[PDB]
């Protein structure tokens, strides 16, 4: 060491993934106790998303959003559920939830990170890079910065290989 | 008025029916531009379905599904094409696409609405009602709720008439 292990803290879904009890009457009971609370339904949506119960996640998030009105974080969460439900393939429903999110908050990271990753999967590396750089530029405690650097360097490597295989060296 | 005309918004196939140009090189050109995109082939399938070109619709949707892998919305769309191709009669191909849809998403409304309507046409009103109620219970912006109420009341009327004609008053 030096010490040099590199200091690092949590994020905003690593904290949110404070699952791994496990039967949570808790979250439901607290909803029966108080039913008009936005963030309580969002937490239910979050639990179901972790369980990969996309149908039930969508229902809970939908209710959250009914109560709160238009809200970027909830638009981005819906988009996350839809995207995963479609096996991590973009979808018209997914893109519209993302577009609604970004209209309320141009720097909503959850939405930006879904867009980046999907650009990468569709080989639009230049868009992926641009988006991961936009996020990096936010200096946010939310995303591990070494992850962004690494994702960008992979997109760069894959761009070059594409350029080389297609003899497409310009842009 | 009051004003009392009753406020109401779109759905998810009323927006999708943003047909009624009309020659759409557009959709084809965009496929030639990018051929590995799932939702682009689905949109082609959707165009052809609107034209009632069931053969071409099936081809486009099949390709969409080849690319995306199992996906409830596309299973439900296939089932819609097959059902309409068979003049709105259930079919083994149709039921299997519906069963695949509902295995990926137990609340896929397109599949639920085909099942309900077909139950109605086969005089299984109790099943139709149960399905239309399940949809209603989803509190979804997708289906006009007054339509579900009306469809359920018709099934109720037709049930009673059947009970009366057959002297079958129990269930």
């Amino acid at each position: 060491k030096w010490q040099a292990v590199r200091a690092e803290y949590q994020r905003q879904r690593d904290p949110l993934h404070q699952f791994a009890e496990a039967q949570l009457q808790a979250l439901q009971d607290k909803i029966r106790a108080n039913p008009q609370n936005s963030e309580q339904w969002a937490l239910l949506g979050e639990y179901y998303l972790w369980q990969n119960d996309y149908s039930n996640s969508l229902l809970a998030y939908r209710q959250a959003l009914q109560l709160r009105g238009e809200n970027a974080e909830l638009y981005a969460a819906l988009a996350t559920v839809l995207y995963y439900q479609a096996s991590q393939h973009m979808t018209a429903q997914t893109r519209a939830m993302i577009d609604k999110a970004l209209a309320l908050d141009s720097n909503e990271i959850t939405a930006l990170m879904l867009l980046a990753s999907d650009a990468f999967m569709q080989a639009n590396y230049a868009q992926a890079i641009e988006l991961w750089q936009k996020v990096m530029d936010l200096n946010s405690p939310r995303i591990n910065r070494t992850q962004l650097v690494e994702s960008i360097n992979m997109a760069k490597l894959l761009q070059r290989r594409s350029d080389l295989e297609h003899h497409h060296h310009h842009h």
